[PDB]
């Protein structure tokens, strides 16, 4: 992780914010007994893999989720030993590094399933699974009861496999005038009653995100998998906090060259704007190669002195222009910031994919 | 730089190709005494800046170009000795680290000319600064004869100072029905003209980018700063290369689930798209987590057994479906290209950013 820039270019992330934001989301589960996972792909969602998921443990997860095992290795070479779980798929190539590292695999095909028969009996200790279940995502995961017991009936009863988990995941649970949710919940404990009558006990069924565990308590089973919300990120603008939450990253940038421009002068790549009489514009050292959407040419904003300064033209691989015009007291030198959700709504997208998007070349400063 | 995955998603970059399309620029330039540099900023446009580098120098380059200090200091890091040049603002602070690493700096403002003057005052050898001159890019640079003439006088008369450059940068060298380039151009050579009345000479006086360079060869003069074009890609879609490239980085996912999925069945999040009849679904474990555009949901496709198969619902962070119906020898493991100008289409964006978006996730496989 870039933590250091000679550029005045830089996410701020809050350790405390995502400390907080566990322990509040631990507060609120239904049980005692149910478990907080801190699910940290996507490098921690923009923030750091290894700084979310220090500060989600410490504020009271229990396990850590990643998409890949890349990203599970990573963690256990920063010294992370909490459990973790591979919530996607992990190749048969790829299982013997897995279960080296102690980490915890989602299962859902046959080849996998093949494959892990073959390695598990040659291991130290059991190797942990949980098995994927499909109840209408429609992305991964067994379809049917006759496939759910193909694939973890032989793990099920292998000497030196565990299956410790079974799980599924929802499609609009943060949709709260919607049956679907409470649809693709019975479908799944449909999965769960095929597997008990079969007398496979699996300690740690889950299926809510951070959506089904902030609006469906009646759904937090065994485990909850708090993700955007973790980083006190809303799963959908529409949506209010119903627990304690705080946004712990801010995306800044700083005005590194100030000059006033005749009307009629064209600003950017293609001349897409024009200013419609003399204005004060100034320069940014931050453009899409730093995460920043080009689609928020002529149509962003950032704030500072209180006021929000209009995007103007197109957005750069490296620099932006803003008008300051009505913004007097704007200065060379001055911070500013970049509203997350409104980067979002503006561009058609989601706070998700905005704060993954921060790209490598932007510094993330840990303030403390 | 990400080189190895256990996940089959990547980047494949030619090294090869780099070469090839550096030789290529360097052999269109208008004179043999005109320099080519190669623009690798944004670590070289998603490729790796240090590949890039070393394989644009390796085809003739004569200086490279990056954004930012940060990025000509990891240069240097891996070893690279060239001349780099920082095209965007350095701040005063940064200054004493540039000077020491052997660093060219762009200098348009009188706190970095002040700071300048004080720090010279020390060095071992000549610092070596460009002057960036605003002609309507509307970006930075000095914006008048008098300002420039402020700016640059007493670096130029510093004794240990050199003015190696003076440069400006084009809004729409691409367009070649405009008659800005030459517009541009023409106030260009109007600052050139004033600090040359001043008996002031700058040895490297240069203006084009990609689109300059393989469009205004009347404007080579004596640097062309190649970007984008570096990399095989065009400045824009509707121009064709008038000089013999090839696209240096091709992008790759493959099918981790294959399923059958039935009519009326919703795909992803919200469930924006259902099944029109019962269709193959594949998922690839790519998303935007890793660069791949959410705008690419329920329009974008990848191509597969010459056949496009497009992509069903909502993009997600780590995995993405794709319908496979039409395509009967899909099968679980197949690779799958992602294509650059075309995705770059379909979002209304241009491949620079499609190219640089591509993640730290994402492992770049050097081919060559
Ligand atoms: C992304 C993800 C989560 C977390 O979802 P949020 O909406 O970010 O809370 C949980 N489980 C799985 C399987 C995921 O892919
Ligand atoms: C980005 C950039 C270049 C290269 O532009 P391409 O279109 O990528 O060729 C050249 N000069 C400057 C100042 C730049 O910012």
């Amino acid at each position: 992780m870039k933590t250091s820039s000679f550029r005045n270019t830089y996410a701020q992330i809050s350790l405390q914010a995502l400390k907080e934001n566990a322990a509040s989301f631990k507060a609120s589960l239904q049980s005692p007994a149910c478990r907080l996972m801190a699910v940290v792909k996507g490098d921690g969602y923009g923030h750091g893999a290894v700084a979310a998921a220090s500060s989600a443990l410490n504020g009271g997860a229990d396990y850590l989720g990643v998409a890949i095992l890349d990203e599970a290795i990573e963690l256990r070479d920063a010294g992370v030993e909490a459990p973790i779980l591979v919530l996607g798929y992990t190749s048969p190539h790829a299982l013997r590094e897995a279960i080296s590292r102690n980490i915890t695999l989602t299962v859902f095909s046959t080849d996998v399933r093949d494959a892990l028969l073959e390695v598990a009996s040659e291991a130290e200790s059991p190797i942990k699974v949980h098995i994927k279940t499909e109840t209408g995502m429609g992305r991964v995961g067994v379809q049917t009861k006759e496939e759910l017991l193909d694939v973890m009936t032989p793990l099920y009863h292998h000497n030196n496999i565990e299956v410790e988990g079974i799980f599924t995941h929802f499609a609009e649970a943060d949709n709260l005038q919607s049956t679907y949710t409470d649809e693709q919940f019975a479908r799944f404990l449909s999965f769960i009653e095929a597997i008990e009558k079969d007398d496979m006990h699996v300690p740690i069924k889950h299926c809510c995100n951070s959506a089904g565990t902030l609006f469906h308590k009646d759904k937090h089973l065994d485990m909850v998998r708090v993700g955007i919300s973790l980083y006190g990120l809303r799963p959908d603008v529409s949506l209010e906090f119903p627990i304690e939450l705080t946004q712990a990253m801010r995306l800044f940038s700083s005005i590194v060259s100030l000059r006033k421009l005749p009307e009629g002068s064209s600003i950017s790549y293609g001349r897409t704007h024009k200013l419609s009489s003399e204005k004060v514009v100034a320069t940014m050292p931050i453009g899409y190669a730093d995460g920043l959407s080009r689609a928020l040419s002529n149509k962003g904003f950032v704030t500072l002195h209180g006021q929000k300064a209009p995007i103007l033209g197109r957005v750069c691989m490296d620099q932006t222009m803003i008008d300051v015009t009505d913004i007097p007291d704007a200065a060379l030198g001055d911070h500013v910031e970049f509203p997350i959700d409104e980067m979002a709504e503006l561009t058609g997208t989601i706070n998700y994919e905005i704060v993954c998007a921060v790209s490598k070349r932007v510094p993330r400063y840990y303030e403390e």
